[PDB]
């Protein structure tokens, strides 16, 4: 996978062919993958997530205009890759429009915290895959609140901008996401897993360095999205029929005794967070103590889960995730992200990593990409 | 109440560098000090800690050398005569020897353990706004932001934690102070609007939120060693009980060796043995926002080391109980080694003025406060 050197490169040559100087300013964010703890994050939970080595960098430099001159050099993303547009004002505020693309920095823009804000001249570039199930999105706004805080430094604290890149994804690209992506692209730290309490935002630095080991992504490359808005509403009529105010304050038996107040439907979705919430900490336990095949059981449990209680699982999906479990050297695998299509996560011994690759492409109705990635640092500046 | 911004710091470090190398600085970095909330003199027990890092602040610039030279120059006023220096780089035949000034010690012993090559000669200012020898670990900052400046010249591969055992192992060797992990561990993973619990046995770390416009962390410093006799005396008791540490030890058990260690030597075990509890505690009130319970486990933590570990002085008994008379404050206790240095309160942020206006009229001396939030350790600055 590209490190941050070549992409770094990359982004000044793009930046000096569109605007005929040298960029000033360079940052970086980097992707993610979530171990285990899914649709947990709005419900108040815990997620175990690292960065990834894939990356989003911005380099850029201020301008007199006003303006705002961006440049992607991403195939994937919609036409056109290139957009100017004026800052807002207090008069005129941005607005979600054409290209999509471009709607992730100018909601960053939008509700970015500090003042006065100048006009800037950016390229991105990224090995993060579009679409893929790794935040392309979070990696993208939070390189873009890194630039601006480059522009124009901001007082609040880390979660501030965890919640201002995750407003940004709701009014601007319409996705009402959990705070987990962002603040993952946010605090990774290399050779660690990151343990987040979603509830009091309390951070724990999990190690994950172990030459041995590797963390095995796959792609399924479908993405069948509607669902996701549903399961939070789900959630959240459980927390009110049971009188809690998230599922993070309810476990099994208690959802058990309660099983008449919810729907049938309810009670399998209110199943998995509260299961999930207890896998997570259970597998951060283990992974302390380098119990992997502790770890790679949960793993399979979150799955199964996913795939019968929350229903957000599918058929590319859970055939990838049975083919690497038939892979010996395999701990365990399982869907990752909101699902309905992206990643499968894979923990395995670093040896079996290239006859995983093979087993799983083999035994997949489809095309599979896989990328071999090791915990990564959160989000930094990078001086030009 | 006082206290400088990074900007500013970078503007006055590089006018120092300029009047003094002739040319503009290359390289800019910055580590922060240091105030522990509670657990005190638990680290080197493989115990817990609380720190956070503060806005006080190193900032060191400089530029690499062709001379295999170090030129060093540090303006602060407190530091050991002369705040010059220039000596060369170690050699596989002579390395580098504590020598004068002792300020210098501390950059030399992270120059002589730090684990890439090769090292480029350089010239270099720091500039701080941590008070020297006031307990909130200007050694620490000076040593970290040391080693992110050589990370500038020669990165280095390791982890974090290895970063903090080099500039620990620094100051052992070569400034004579046998201090535990915590104040390096703190100043390279603060991060702002945080504290950060560490388990000095596993390092482990836990970023526990600290960000409350209601609540206000109120440092005092009282302007005014023993320490390696108290970590001599912990490692006495632990064989005499047949542990490793004293974090294996339970009050109850240690109640039992009473004839198995000295008068002094139970005290001392006594008090880590509740320190770690405490901190423990500390954290866990933290966490649900009991400040008052905070509070009650900071003072327990001062009658503890004022009593049975005897590290605090005359001073910071009469600033601590002086702040516990102020309405609003929670609780408040002697931070770092002791025998002088400064005090960390906890209070209502509505009550700081007052608190202030208080501590200082009755107090033998001149104090000086910092009104500090959680703020980030060390990171490189762009030039
Ligand atoms: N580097 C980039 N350059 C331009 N647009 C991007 C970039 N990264 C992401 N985007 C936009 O965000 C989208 C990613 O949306 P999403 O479904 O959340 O995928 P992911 O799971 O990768 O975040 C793409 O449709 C794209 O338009
Ligand atoms: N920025 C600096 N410039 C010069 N000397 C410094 C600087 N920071 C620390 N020192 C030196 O380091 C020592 C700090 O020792 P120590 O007793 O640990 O106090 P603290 O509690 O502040 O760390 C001082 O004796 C002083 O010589
Ligand atoms: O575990 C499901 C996750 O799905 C992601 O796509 C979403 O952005 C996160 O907020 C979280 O809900
Ligand atoms: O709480 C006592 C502390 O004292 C400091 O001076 C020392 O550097 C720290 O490592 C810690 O032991």
């Amino acid at each position: 996978q590209p490190q941050v050197a070549e992409l770094l490169a990359e982004a000044r040559r793009a930046f000096r062919e569109e605007f005929g100087a040298e960029p000033e300013l360079a940052v970086s964010a980097p992707g993610r993958v979530n171990l285990i703890g899914e649709h947990t994050d709005y419900n108040q939970g815990l997620v175990l997530p690292m960065a990834l080595e894939l990356m989003t960098v911005l380099v850029g430099s201020p301008r007199k205009d006003g303006l705002v001159s961006l440049l992607t050099t991403s195939e994937g993303a919609d036409e056109p890759q290139r957009l100017q547009f004026p800052l807002p004002t207090a008069q005129r505020s941005l607005e979600p429009g054409t290209p999509r693309w471009a709607n992730y920095v100018k909601g960053v823009i939008q509700y970015y915290p500090a003042a006065p804000l100048p006009g800037f001249s950016a390229v991105v570039v990224s090995s993060v895959p579009l679409g893929g199930g790794l935040s392309s999105s979070a990696s993208l706004e939070v390189a873009t609140y890194t630039f601006l805080q480059q522009l124009c430094p901001d007082s609040g604290t880390i979660a501030a901008r965890a919640q201002v890149c995750q407003q940004a994804e709701h009014s601007f690209a319409g996705m009402p996401c959990g705070i987990m992506d962002q603040f993952i692209s946010l605090m990774g730290q290399k050779g660690h897993a990151l343990l987040i309490d979603c509830r009091s935002l309390e951070t724990s630095l999990v190690p994950l360095s172990d030459p041995k080991l590797a963390v095995l992504i796959t792609n399924s490359n479908v993405r069948h999205s509607s669902e996701y808005p549903v399961r939070r509403r789900q959630c959240e009529e459980v927390a009110r029929a049971l009188g809690a105010a998230s599922l993070r304050e309810v476990q099994l038996e208690e959802l058990e005794a309660a099983r008449d107040l919810v729907s049938k439907e309810g009670f399998r979705r209110a199943r998995h967070v509260v299961g999930e919430i207890r896998r997570t900490a259970q597998a951060a336990a283990a992974l302390r103590r380098g119990d992997y095949r502790a770890f790679g059981r949960l793993m399979v449990e979150s799955h199964r889960s996913l795939r019968d209680d929350y229903e957000v699982s599918c058929p590319e999906l859970d055939q990838l995730v049975e083919a690497a479990l038939a892979v010996p050297g395999v701990y365990g695998s399982r869907m990752t992200g909101g699902g309905f299509g992206g990643c499968t996560v894979t923990l395995l011994e670093a040896s079996a990593a290239p006859h995983a690759m093979r087993h799983i492409q083999e035994h997949y109705g489809g095309t599979a990409t896989f990328y071999l990635s090791q915990a990564a640092d959160g989000a930094k500046v990078l001086c030009l």
